[PDB]
């Protein structure tokens, strides 16, 4: 999760984010997008010297190619969310594996009838609860008090926002949490940003079939990497070796779902499944005005190196009713 936060703060410091066109942010909410994430880094220092040390040095060692990958990852997920929230005013979002994601701050503001539900491991949501309650600007955005006033499973439960500890590998614990914070009939958006890659095939497939069957109308926006379908494409072999040799983590279903078609077949129950890798989103969805703006920030010397990386990431959008 500290990798994901290092990417977002490096993109904001250079200028890549916020993109007020694609994210549909106002003048005040564009300023607040920068001020909320900056106060998340300063407050993270107060609560952890080790976590601030890894996030600070990763920010400053960020390359232009990696900043283009964070831009497409953020405005890609945001473009799918905002199209669904405009067509449907009463919606509830369930951000599975949220981490340090702060997209609920501008989205709750922009949509009065929007509920939101951050869900992550116990350790991740305890640090996120400490940062939102400590900072003054993050407190005012969610209307929180400084103390831990919430009860039982929820660390936060103020108005139209809910932070909750939950083992997503456990399906019995996942459904029981969704019974108390969501309703069956209300349109839903399920975001799995960098979650299903770290899970085995049994835990991920049961999470997809159970949540889709729980709600009537919805839209699953899942972002993840793929191993690569071409022969002699060892991007998936390099990343699996880089994860264990670094901090002892795994990506069990990387080589299994090595293409955008195989990844999209997990949501085959849903009748409307689209899927496009992040290089296709760079050439199609991103306007010409936006690409000129990113060129003014940094020198993208190796555009082919950006294509090799971004074709090994995807954005799936399943929709059922």
């Amino acid at each position: 999760d500290y990798d994901a936060l290092s990417c977002k703060l490096a993109a904001i410091s250079v200028g890549y984010l916020p993109s007020s066109g694609l994210q549909r942010l106002s003048v005040d909410l564009s300023k607040k997008y920068t001020e909320w994430h900056r106060s998340y880094l300063i407050t993270l220092k107060k609560f952890s010297r080790r976590a601030f040390g890894k996030v600070d040095k990763a920010m400053r060692s960020s390359f232009p190619v990696m900043n283009y990958g964070t831009y497409l990852r953020t405005v890609g997920i945001d473009a799918a969310i905002l199209e669904f929230l405009v067509a449907n005013e009463k919606v509830q979002v369930v951000n599975l594996g949220c981490g340090s994601d702060l997209r609920m701050l501008p989205l709750l503001q922009m949509f009065p009838h929007l509920a939101y539900v951050d869900i992550d491991y116990n350790e991740s949501v305890e640090l996120k609860n400490s940062i939102l309650r400590e900072s003054e600007i993050l407190r005012i955005s969610l209307g929180l008090s400084k103390e831990d006033t919430a009860k039982s499973p929820f660390l936060i439960d103020q108005g139209r926002y809910k932070l909750a500890a939950c083992d997503l590998n456990d399906i019995t614990e996942t459904t029981r949490l969704l019974d108390v914070c969501t309703k069956r009939e209300i349109p839903t958006i399920v975001i799995s940003e960098c979650l299903l890659c770290y899970m085995h095939n049994n835990e991920s497939q049961l999470l997809i079939n159970t949540i889709m069957s729980k709600f009537s109308h919805g839209l699953w926006i899942s972002y993840d990497p793929i191993g690569g379908s071409q022969p002699n494409d060892r991007f998936g072999a390099i990343m699996q070796s880089n994860l264990k040799e670094s901090r002892n983590l795994e990506m069990p279903t990387l080589m299994t779902y090595n293409s955008k078609e195989k990844y999209a077949s997990r949501w085959s129950a849903a009748p409307n499944v689209i899927v496009n890798d992040m290089w296709e989103i760079f050439n199609a969805q991103i306007p010409e005005s936006e690409r000129k703006r990113l060129r003014s920030l940094q020198f993208l010397d190796e555009l082919e190196e950006l294509k090799v990386m971004q074709t090994h990431y995807i954005l799936m959008k399943a929709q059922w009713h």
